[PDB]
């Protein structure tokens, strides 16, 4: 069945989406459906190539008010390495507080941590009821229900800079620092190639969390 809106979309609206990269871009909502439970968006990207989503593979064009988000909401983040950004799909861990500075904790859905602004945000237009379940690495879903069940309730481990720890990458722990704290994260630096890395303190990957998990 076709819409022309639905709540709060309207066709003609200014909207993201995610692509097959797995990365949400711009574009225009250009038509709605509703089959049976299940509704769908066909979104134009600026590119004219189109896409027909469901509800939580489109997020506003704006970002959240004040006080819309919560520990648990599905959100469009800015994630940003060097010269380059990508707009990429996570959940809220923390909203801003003083323990964080003001800033927004999120949990991409690949399962890198960051602390963000509210520039940086985009709220998912039809998040599912368990907002976890479209996580599509299983471990990382399993993660995101853990911790939103749970908090806060947050087992996490208390480093301190220059302390000497294993931290797990890809199937092998190795020798790394604490190179410094920041809130609920830790930058970690692997002591054999220099590269570094903030991770959530809760992480099964620094070694005293994984002792005690
Ligand atoms: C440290 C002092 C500097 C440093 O290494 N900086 C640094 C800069 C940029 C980085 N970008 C990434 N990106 C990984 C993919 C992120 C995807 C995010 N999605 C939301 C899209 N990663 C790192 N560091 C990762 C850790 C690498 C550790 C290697 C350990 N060896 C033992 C193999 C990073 C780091």
């Amino acid at each position: 069945e076709n819409l022309y809106f639905q709540g709060d979309l309207i066709v003609s609206m200014r909207i993201l989406g995610k692509k097959r990269t797995k990365t949400w871009h711009k574009g225009t909502l250009i038509a709605i459906q509703t089959v049976g439970p299940g509704k769908k968006y066909k979104v134009k990207f600026d590119n004219k190539g189109k896409s027909l989503l469901s509800g939580n593979h489109i997020a506003y064009d704006y970002h959240p008010p004040a006080d819309k988000l919560y520990v648990g909401s599905r959100v469009v983040a800015k994630y940003k390495d060097g010269n380059q950004v990508w707009l990429y799909a996570g959940i809220v861990a923390e909203t801003p507080n003083v323990k964080n500075k003001l800033r927004f904790l999120i949990f991409f859905d690949d399962g890198y941590a960051s602390y963000v602004t509210q520039s940086e945000l985009y709220p998912i237009c039809r998040p599912l009821k368990k907002t976890w379940e479209d996580i599509e690495d299983i471990s990382c879903r399993d993660f995101i229900e853990e911790y939103v069940t749970a908090y806060p309730n947050r087992p996490m481990v208390l480093l301190k800079s220059g302390q000497l720890i294993k931290t797990e990458w890809e199937g092998t722990w190795w020798k790394s620092r604490v190179e410094e704290v920041d809130g609920s994260l830790v930058r970690i630096l692997f002591l054999d190639d220099k590269r570094c890395e903030w991770i959530y303190r809760g992480s099964t990957r620094l070694e005293p969390m994984f002792s005690m998990k």
